[PDB]
RNA sequence: GAAGACGGUCGAACUUGACUAUCUAGAGGAAGUAAAAGUCGUAACAAGGUUUCCGUAGGUGAACCUGCGGAAGGAUCAUUA
């Protein structure tokens, strides 16, 4: 299987396409993990560091997240099988990088970590601005600027 | 001595701009209370495993942590030339 990057658009010819995201449920009750297997390839296909899309699930779900250089596992704590992610797999696009003028997420970020500001720019119609101040992930991005 | 006309004086109503009082519709946003077999933790109650609480300021998935100055409603009404 393969998919469009976002399912709010039903078009077969939509500009954005990527591999599936698949995960393992591991352990037993009071200590369950969900580990995301494709995360480095999905982060490469979306042109972002793999910390940002992993951190967004913990911000929405109300859950802990882990990262590890010794084992390369990316983890969201608790059981999040099937619909518990797959109803909202669009979200890292749908709550950040859709343009309000047109539904075309051909979109870039630049971080000014010395001055508490994240700049945003979409190629599709020239839409520019910043990320939202009520939204969760802004406090993580300013402490973790892009490569 | 009839119709009619100039001038005053009451003043309904009409046009135009502004102010204002009630009721009423709405993209989208952000909160509160019912219900008690959803999810991730374990902040408070026994020294609750870092005593707790107040004012103010900064910081984070969340409960919350840290700096400065107070309170006991404390876990001491007491410590010896």
């Amino acid at each position: 299987m393969s998919v469009n990057v976002n399912r709010s658009v039903s078009d077969q010819f939509y500009r954005y396409k990527m591999p599936r995201l698949i995960a393992k449920v591991e352990g037993k009750g009071n200590g369950i993990k969900t580990v995301i297997v494709n995360m480095v390839d999905v982060a490469k296909a979306l042109n972002r560091p793999p910390t940002y899309p992993t951190k967004y699930f913990g911000c929405e779900l109300g859950a802990q997240t882990q990262f590890d250089v010794k084992n390369d596992r990316y983890i969201v704590n608790g059981s999040h099988e099937a619909n518990k992610l797959q109803d909202m797999l669009d979200g890292f696009i749908k709550k950040f990088v859709l343009c309000p003028e047109c539904e075309n997420p051909e979109t870039d970020l630049h971080v000014n970590p010395k001055k508490q500001t994240i700049g945003n720019s979409c190629k599709a119609c020239g839409y520019r601005g910043m990320l939202d101040t009520h939204h969760k992930l802004c406090t993580f991005i300013l402490k973790n600027p892009p490569e």
